[PDB]
């Protein structure tokens, strides 16, 4: 019985319009946040993505789900970090998702007390550069 926290808003600093970061929090794994196709640009990346709780929440680790199919923006080097205010943001853990087409998880040494995480990616797979995608981003507590 571990509980998936429920997230409210997010914000992306890079999005292709219909692939806002809402699509990577609707509970489909076929629906994805995806950054601009337009990834020609120097400081394209990195790509910083925001998920916010309605309140501060416990939370023990998190699944990232990468797209299945299509090679465009599944993560590599990221930074991840959290907020207990939604405002100041703590680094949590450096973790390489790799360019991975699987899941993800990331198990905290402790229960976080947060308000929102935040994905610093600074490389993802795909055409040219690359990118970043997100078929979901899950929060859960023990
Ligand atoms: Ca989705």
């Amino acid at each position: 019985g571990d509980i998936k926290i429920k997230i409210v808003s997010g914000t992306a600093s890079s999005f292709q319009s219909g692939s806002n970061i809402e699509k990577s929090f609707d509970g489909d794994y076929s629906t994805l946040y995806h950054s601009s196709w337009s990834n020609g640009a120097s400081n394209y990346f990195p790509i910083t993505l925001t998920y916010n709780f309605e309140t501060v929440t416990d939370v023990d680790y998190l699944i990232y789900h990468p797209r299945n199919n299509g090679n465009n923006g599944r993560f590599k080097e990221t930074e991840i970090q959290y907020s207990a205010d939604g405002h100041t943001f703590t680094k949590l853990i450096d973790k390489d998702f790799q360019g991975s087409a699987t899941a993800g998880k990331v198990t905290f040494d402790q229960t976080i007390q947060a308000k929102s995480f935040r994905f610093i990616v600074k490389s993802g797979s795909g055409d040219g550069q690359g990118f970043a995608s997100c078929a979901e981003m899950e929060f859960f507590a023990k």
